[PDB]
C-alpha cells in the first residue's frame, strides 16, 4: 500500500483525503506574526524539568527519527506557561530541509528556519499517550528553531548515531542522552492551540514555540540530510523536506510570554 509522506504524490496536499481533519479549525504549524501576537501576563513561568530524563532508543520511522524516553514515571516534565498540570516527555524529533533556507514547520513573520526540534509531552491526567490524543489538552509540544552557524555541542551525539539508523525501521540504543543540551539560553516563547503536524493531525496540542533559535553547524544538518525515507535495500530517497507548511490560523490567537 501507499502511505502518507512528504513527496509530490503523498505530501501535505494529499493528507486530507485520508485525514480530513487536515482542513480543521486548529491545524499546525502556523506562521507566527510577531506584531499580532500579544503579551499575556496570565502565563505562569515555564518549567522545563529534564534533570532525570531517561532516553532509551533512537528510531528512523520513515518520516523522521525519534529519540524516545522512558515515560513510565515523571522523570522529564514540562509545566507552567500556558499549561494546567504536568506533561511528560515521551520523544523528540526534528523537521528539516534539503537546503538551509527551509525546513521549519512554524515560521516567524514568514521566515523559515533550517530545521525545527519538537519535544513531545503528554498530559499525565490522561494516563497514557494514546488516551491523551483523544483530548483537546492532551499534548504539549516544545518547538525550537534551528539556524545554521556554530555547532550545537549537545546535538553531536544524535548526529553521530544517525549512520546506524539510516533507513526506515532501524533503531539503536540511545541511553544517557541529556535533552537539556538542545535548549537555547532563553525560554521566551509563543503559544497557541494546534495539532499534530503529521497524520493523524489530531487537534490535541498546546504549542510552545521558543523565540530564540539554537545554532547548529552546516555539518550537523548535512548529516540529517543523509538519512533515508526508504527501507534497507530499497532505492535511496533522502530524508529531507519532512516539514508541513503553515496552515490557516482561523479563530486563534498567538500569545507571547515576553
Ligand atoms: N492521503 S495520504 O494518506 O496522504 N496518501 C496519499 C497517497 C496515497 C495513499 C494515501
Ligand atoms: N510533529 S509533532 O506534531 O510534534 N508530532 C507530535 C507527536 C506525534 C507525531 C507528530
Ligand atoms: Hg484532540
Ligand atoms: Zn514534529
Amino acid at each position: 500500500s501507499h502511505h502518507w509522506g512528504y513527496g509530490k504524490h503523498n505530501g501535505p496536499e494529499h493528507w486530507h483525503k485520508d485525514f480530513p481533519i487536515a482542513k480543521g479549525e486548529r491545524q499546525s504549524p502556523v506562521d507566527i506574526d510577531t506584531h499580532t501576537a500579544k503579551y499575556d501576563p496570565s502565563l505562569k513561568p515555564l518549567s522545563v524539568s529534564y534533570d532525570q530524563a531517561t532516553s532509551l532508543r533512537i528510531l528512523n520511522n520513515g518520516h523522521a527519527f525519534n529519540v524516545e524516553f522512558d515515560d513510565s514515571q515523571d522523570k522529564a516534565v514540562l509545566k507552567g506557561g500556558p499549561l494546567d498540570g504536568t506533561y511528560r516527555l515521551i520523544q523528540f524529533h526534528f523537521h528539516w530541509g534539503s537546503l538551509d533556507g527551509q525546513g521549519s514547520e512554524h515560521t516567524v513573520d514568514k521566515k523559515k528556519y533550517a530545521a525545527e526540534l519538537h519535544l513531545v509531552h503528554w498530559n499525565t491526567k490522561y494516563g497514557d499517550f494514546g488516551k491523551a490524543v483523544q483530548q483537546p489538552d492532551g499534548l504539549a509540544v516544545l518547538g525550537i528553531f534551528l539556524k545554521v552557524g556554530s555547532a550545537k555541542p549537545g546535538l553531536q551525539k544524535v548526529v553521530d548515531v544517525l549512520d546506524s539508523i539510516k533507513t526506515k525501521g532501524k533503531s539503536a540504543d540511545f541511553t544517557n542522552f541529556d535533552p537539556r543540551g538542545l535548549l537555547p539560553e532563553s525560554l521566551d516563547y509563543w503559544t497557541y492551540p494546534g495539532s499534530l503536524t503529521t497524520p493523524p493531525l489530531l487537534e490535541c496540542v498546546t504549542w510552545i514555540v521558543l523565540k530564540e533559535p539554537i545554532s547548529v553547524s552546516s555539518e550537523q544538518v548535512l548529516k540529517f540530510r543523509k538519512l533515508n525515507f526508504n527501507g534497507e535495500g530499497e532505492p535511496e530517497e533522502l530524508m529531507v523536506d519532512n516539514w508541513r507548511p503553515a496552515q490557516p490560523l482561523k479563530n486563534r490567537q498567538i500569545k507571547a510570554s515576553f
